[PDB]
């Protein structure tokens, strides 16, 4: 359960659909569309073209965070990287391992957590396509990156999570010592404070430390702003045993409004205490 | 006063809620001494605490705290039942763990941190009412080598007050130049703000303070936060400096217009404040 | 090309603060020559830097940095009777110190980074009014051995603008693919912000760059920022995706679609811009 060095050319379909009531969101097959997206992982040094359909009667477009791209993959209006109604386009994103250049200097690599989303539905800047649900998660590892058990997608989008109704999570559930991993994702109008309860990681890339010589701060709540990315791996319940773990975000109207999860962790007999 | 010691030691305490004047509400190690912020509580990375709490109001109450290991019934939420009655009693149990390697060969990551502990039933489930009441305070949590400081002052930017003071006034605090004063700065409520200080910086990091030439954590004097976060440094009162009243303030202009202003009055040896008139 | 050399010369300058057609007002080198945003300041750590201060209008202006090293005299506040009168010069010190390891042990941050100066009192204390309108510019200091860039932008989030411009207007930027482009961004007045940048990113740290394998510091794009942060970066220009008009815009989603805008454009050897069709 390690990250290999990356460096194959992979290949990928995805569509544009409309989803139910106003909503409109990538997938991986047609008919299968989800908010968030499907997550995309790559590692560093590895090649992505996307194959891309929209099936919708509105220009789409389909736009990475971090990743490097040529500006014919940029995903905007303004480059003529959208997709007409019905269109058809291939996105191709590319990553780099990190190194010295010819320069000596250091280049960093495009390891990350990171996201793609539309840009040009509603406005130019992708406004009411990120409001739809146009978006989703791309995380790039870096060799000997540590694997988990699994990955959640958290959205705090305007005032909704992944864009659900209000006070209806999403909730996610782990057992007790799972390697969680949580992939955390800004969009709209509105900053945010991102908490758990229960858990803790450090306020870097990998959201762990990488041993007692590791400055980076040890945290339980982070603000972040429209497209701001994050992610960090938690084990499950350590230090604090099982229960219904709340997830929020701590800006106390928006916590009171509907932007609270739980992180139900599960004792080895599959039961919460308390839930 | 040297430096942290490894922690280990069990310790207890008890803590009330207490109505307070104007309508706030507080917290305190004894009766009738609840304050706003509450109580700053120091561990160091292993001790236990037990806090015996007992609510003294009409309406019920609750005490969690951000980053220190704690289960599930001493979570402080109406959802977990972890909750005090109008007139209960109820012990919170917080603990503390060093960092060490786990048996898969990654870095577990301490407890240690700029903390901090607050209500979260009062009003509604997060406890928004009893958040701007005043029901929250400061934790500290060392770990083992952490240098320590000569005093420790707690910045607590309240939605649109430092320490549910009234606007513009302070509070300010005292310290003589080359004083090693730890800030402990915590935000509540429902906007983002920027803490500013003049006259001073310090390293977004745990400590507030660089590692030595090769910690490349970023070297700040202003810094956003929202909601629930907690950060703190320590710097030397008047170093590259001198003495004066130096201001401190949310630099999100219209916040500091209107009150989120204080002074961080720093004394020559003779206990004189140049250009300042008390 | 070039490095950072070390500190330790005393310097002088002219400044003027002037006011500027529309209401607006911002500071300058040369009288009559006066920019938004302000003229970029840069010094090596160890400088000291005198500055022969100008008001040159009807109403007070002061100057006030953050983070380098000055005296409750050069403050630039009301507060330490450090302003500017109408038609009034005076003298404003700053100075800059190296890092060192201090006789107790800790070691002591340097003065280098990504910093600022902005008026303190015109239309409020705060310097709200001043800051409106323009008065902010930008200070660079530098450590020894940092990377000199081959050319300096500088970024102000004014409110809802860009260094006060109307919607819509950039500022756009050209490069040549393989320059080093140093950013300087600055925010101002009363919103948050969060910094984007299409193809391009940068490290979370003092230089934008990572020193080497073993920094720890996050690379992203998009920075979230508030009233008085400033940071900075070096990038390489079209490093790994090439040349063409990338797209520069706070991620605010209503900031970029209400003018936030602006271009980093980025040319082929042979000057050239793919795509670009404005
Ligand atoms: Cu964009
Ligand atoms: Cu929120
Ligand atoms: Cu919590
Ligand atoms: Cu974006
Ligand atoms: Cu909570
Ligand atoms: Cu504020
Ligand atoms: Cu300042
Ligand atoms: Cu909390
Ligand atoms: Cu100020
Ligand atoms: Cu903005
Ligand atoms: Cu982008
Ligand atoms: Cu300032």
């Amino acid at each position: 359960g390690a990250a290999p060095a990356g460096g194959e050319v992979r290949r990928v379909t995805m569509y544009a659909e409309r989803l139910a009531g106003g909503q409109m969101g990538y997938g991986l097959e047609k008919g299968k569309a989800s908010i968030p997206g499907p997550l995309i992982e790559l590692n560093e040094g590895d090649t992505l073209h996307v194959e891309f359909e929209n099936t919708m009667d509105v220009p789409v477009s389909l736009h990475v965070h971090g990743l490097d791209y040529e500006i014919s993959s940029d995903g905007t209006k303004q480059n003529k990287s959208h997709v007409e109604p019905g269109g058809t386009r291939t996105y191709t994103w590319r990553t780099h391992e990190p190194g010295r250049r010819a320069d000596g200097t250091w280049r960093a690599g495009s390891a990350g957590y990171w996201h793609y989303h539309d840009h040009v539905v509603g406005t130019e800047a992708g406004t009411g396509g990120i409001r739809n649900g146009l978006y989703g998660p791309v995380i790039v590892r870096r060799k000997g990156d540590v694997l988990p058990d699994a990955t959640h997608t958290i959205v705090f989008n305007d005032m909704t999570i992944n864009n659900r109704p209000a006070h209806t999570g999403p909730n996610f559930e782990a057992t007790v010592g799972d390697r969680v991993e949580i992939v955390m994702i800004t969009h709209g109008e509105y900053y945010h404070t991102f908490h758990m309860h229960g858990h803790r990681w450090a306020d870097n890339r990998t959201g762990m430390l990488t041993g007692p010589d590791d400055p980076s701060q040890v945290i339980d709540n982070k603000i972040c702003g429209p497209a701001d990315s994050f992610g960090f791996q938690i084990i499950a319940g350590e230090g604090v045993g099982a229960g219904a773990w709340m997830y929020h975000c701590h800006v106390q109207s928006h916590s009171d409004m509907g932007m609270v999860g739980l992180f139900l962790v599960k004792k080895p007999d599959g039961t919460i205490p308390g839930y």
